[PDB]
């Protein structure tokens, strides 16, 4: 299932081991082809920090905070698998499959909430998501629309496993979305703050309109 991703990205660098007890915890909750991939490759870094895999057990509080009280994307059934260099989480929802939690911009996106996915496509669905972690959508534009990853790699250095690039002064307080205001930080700590600093908006990326649907943890109006 991961032949293509491995061809394009090589071995996950500096992997952390995911233990068998942890992998046992997710039997029938995360597709086995993905878990076996992790059993072999561990939890490491691709593209010099553009994406990294994480232990869902270690980041479940972030899912709990961001998705707290949602009826459709229930945190108890949503598992953080990895994240971009800016903290955008690739997660697996047991009912609606691949989920993205954009921590920086406070957005959530789910394709299976809005177009139905047959349950026998789960393994393939997660496999497609993992092949895609190099899309530009996982970069992050500054205020002038210009992508930030390459400049941040050069000027701040490579992320260590368990860090992300995060704004020092958050935009919602007057901070700038520019490379100068970005710093490498502990991901779990930073995400713990961000996921409690206001609500998240769920978006429908099935339509070309990409319309805002509702606030996470609340009902649609």
């Amino acid at each position: 299932m991961y032949e293509n991703a491995l061809k394009r990205f090589g071995l996950p660098e500096n992997p952390e081991i995911m233990g068998e007890a942890d992998i046992a915890r997710y039997k029938n909750r995360i597709p086995e082809t993905y878990l076996d991939f992790i059993r072999h490759a561990g939890l490491g870094i691709w593209k010099q920090g553009y994406f990294q895999f994480c232990n869902p057990e270690k980041y479940k509080s972030i899912v709990a905070l961001a998705l707290g009280g949602d009826k459709q994307l229930n945190p108890v059934r949503t598992h953080a698998l990895g994240f971009s260099a800016f903290g955008k989480i690739l997660a697996w929802n047991e009912d609606y499959k691949t989920t993205e939690i954009n921590i920086l911009l406070h957005r959530v996106t789910c394709r299976g909430l809005f177009k139905e996915i047959p349950a026998e496509r789960s393994d393939i669905n997660l496999g497609i998501a993992v092949e895609g972690i190099d899309a530009e959508s996982f970069d992050a534009p500054d205020e002038k629309g210009k992508l930030m990853f390459n400049r941040l790699l050069k000027n701040l250095g490579k992320l260590q496993l368990g860090q992300i690039y995060s704004p020092k002064l958050h935009p919602s307080l007057g901070g700038q979305l520019t490379v100068e205001n970005m710093r490498p930080v502990d991901a779990l700590s930073a995400m713990t703050i961000a996921a409690q600093a206001g609500p998240f908006t769920l978006y429908d990326t099935t339509k070309p309109s990409t319309p805002a649907v509702r606030t996470i943890g609340s009902l649609e109006h």
